[PDB]
């Protein structure tokens, strides 16, 4: 990302950062996969009340594509991750 910030505020003017949360927890919980695909995810995340909290756009496909991003190269793998 562009946007830089120390630590994290809980201010009302601002209430971001826990949206931000909220929206990757929800996501991952979709069990994500590589061939993830905005349309869908947002067809079924839009069921959640929680996608309505994100009013900004570029927020979403931003953070959905991070994520998404992420698990289809490698995916981070170490410590006891592995059983």
């Amino acid at each position: 990302g562009s946007s830089g910030s120390s630590g994290e505020k809980e201010d009302s003017k601002t209430r971001g950062e826990k949206i931000k949360s909220d929206f990757f927890e929800l996501l991952s919980n979709h069990h994500l996969d590589s061939q993830s695909r905005w349309s869908k995810v947002k067809d079924k995340v839009e069921s959640d009340p929680r996608y309505k909290a994100v009013d900004s756009s570029s927020m979403r496909e931003d953070l959905f594509k991070q994520y998404i991003e992420k698990i289809a190269k490698n995916l981070d793998s170490s410590g006891p991750s592995s059983g």
